[PDB]
């Protein structure tokens, strides 16, 4: 349109990027997508362990999540139900390492009590969860951490350990740092209702894996897709942009959509400088230091669930599969990488054995999202005061647009939020290229 190599370049092949490329490709724009890694998905990654398909990152979807569910209808993708109902064993590991077996009914009842107390005012604070700063109350609450509220709730020891564990997981961090409104807003997105919100958590996966939806969008898009091309700089010039790759290739474009994780912006030079509000976000970054671990054990433990509080590593434990022949594959999410050397098998083994004494570890598979230069962190987790400034992160900068789950209004800790932001970006591109 103005002599550039491309109409639009999308940086990042996660869901935010795939969605944006799809929106732009179908408009008939000459569209390029650049991905730093040699694989697609970003903070979703479909892989294999002990002869079965697994998800190392984002995995779970629901019909109460509007953007991803519509995409699933478009591409004809069904759901797979993970065995999260009628549990056999439910455990809590407290800060000091002691393990308590709770009866599954009681376990469920207690986390319910604690969660409903934590999110008691979600309807008044977030009557419009897709406009987070609609009410003044949402703004004033952003002066508080989740821990500040937790301390006022009068929870039992069990209740407090369960909820702190849950929030540690959501934060990818200790709960003193974790912003209170973010959590409320999410609960609000799931119809301000415990049962509804829980059904969205870790229940339904995408049939064919996350990679299937990514491929379906990129295949639909007609965009050129380049793998193993990290972007190192963006300069605004001649009514478009010059994009520099790590090999010192220069690609010109009318517009660029940045979809990279917030914590990775420091790897990219911008000319001119981004706005001060945006520089603040980039220097703070996003909290989460999460990692993902699968352990195969010989013993058949059936359907298990465990919380560990934030001072212990194995914070969220769930059964991926079980049988007498298989044994059990445990799906474990770790809130803070620092709490466990996830690539040291002797350490992982001892930790698993602390949780389940007398278990025999047949194999492990891990993904350390904090060591990966193209994530440098896990899922989006807002610190105190970040949510109320979110517009700084979203705002167009001349011909640079921004997307990614961090920048979404709704389900910011989810695939759905990435999709949302990609739809926004597609629209902002059209407006610029119109
Ligand atoms: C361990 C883990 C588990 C999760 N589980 C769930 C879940 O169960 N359900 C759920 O809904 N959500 C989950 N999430 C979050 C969910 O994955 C995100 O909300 C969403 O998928 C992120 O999409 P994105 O496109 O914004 O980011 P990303 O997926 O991170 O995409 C960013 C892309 O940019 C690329 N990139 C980075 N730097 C450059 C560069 N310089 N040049 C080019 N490309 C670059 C990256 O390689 C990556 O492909 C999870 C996240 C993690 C980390
Ligand atoms: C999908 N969520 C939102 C942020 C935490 C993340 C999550 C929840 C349960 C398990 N593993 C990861």
């Amino acid at each position: 349109k103005g002599g550039f190599d491309y109409d639009v370049v999308v940086v990042g092949g996660g869901f935010a990027g795939a969605t944006a490329a799809r929106e732009c490709g179908l408009q008939g724009y000459r569209t390029l997508l650049l991905e730093a890694r040699s694989r697609l998905g970003g903070r979703t990654f479909t892989s294999r362990f002990a002869g079965q398909e697994i998800e190392f990152g984002g995995a779970w979807v629901h019909w109460l999540q509007p953007h991803v569910w519509a995409e699933m209808q478009r591409y004809g993708l069904g759901v797979v139900e993970d065995p999260l109902t009628n549990l056999d064993k439910t455990l809590i590991m407290y800060n000091d390492g002691s393990v308590e077996s709770i009866s599954p009914d009681e376990f469920g009842k207690n986390i319910r009590i604690a969660f409903e107390k934590l999110c008691h005012d979600a309807w008044e604070v977030f009557p419009r969860p897709h406009e987070p700063m609609f009410t003044e109350r949402a703004r004033e609450l952003d002066k508080s951490s989740v821990l500040d509220r937790i301390k006022t709730l009068g929870l039992s020891r069990l209740q407090q350990a369960q909820i702190n564990s849950y929030m540690a997981l959501y934060a990818g961090e200790t709960t003193d740092k974790f912003g209170l409104p973010g959590v409320l807003k999410l609960f609000a997105c799931g119809g301000w209702n415990y049962d509804a919100f829980m059904d969205t958590e870790t229940h339904y996966r995408i049939q064919g894996g996350t990679i299937g939806l990514i491929n379906a969008m990129l295949t639909d898009s007609g965009a050129e897709v380049r793998m193993s091309v990290p972007v190192t700089a963006v300069e605004q010039v001649n009514g478009g942009v010059k994009i520099k790759t790590d090999d010192d290739e220069i690609i010109t474009a009318g517009v660029v959509v940045m979809t990279v994780p917030l914590n990775t912006y420091k790897h990219i030079g911008f000319t001119p400088a981004l706005s001060k509000g945006k520089q603040r976000f980039i220097k703070e970054g996003q909290l989460s230091k999460g990692a993902k671990l699968y352990v195969h054990v010989k013993q058949n433990l059936g359907r298990v669930f465990a919380f560990a509080d934030e001072q212990q590593p194995l914070n969220w434990v769930q059964t991926h599969d079980y049988s007498d022949e298989l044994g059990t594959i445990l799906s474990i999410t770790i809130a803070r990488k620092e709490t466990i050397d996830v690539n040291d098998r002797d350490a992982v083994t001892r930790e698993v054995q602390k949780m389940f004494p007398g278990v025999e570890v047949l194999g492990t598979a891990a993904y350390d999202w904090t060591a990966d230069p193209f994530s440098l962190g896990a899922w989006a987790a807002y610190g105190v005061g970040q949510l109320s400034r979110l517009k700084d992160l979203q705002a167009a900068e001349g011909r640079i647009l921004f997307a990614g789950a961090e920048t979404s209004n709704g389900w910011h800790a989810n695939i759905d939020g990435a999709v949302e932001s990609g739809l926004r970006a597609g629209r902002e591109v059209k407006q610029l290229l119109s």
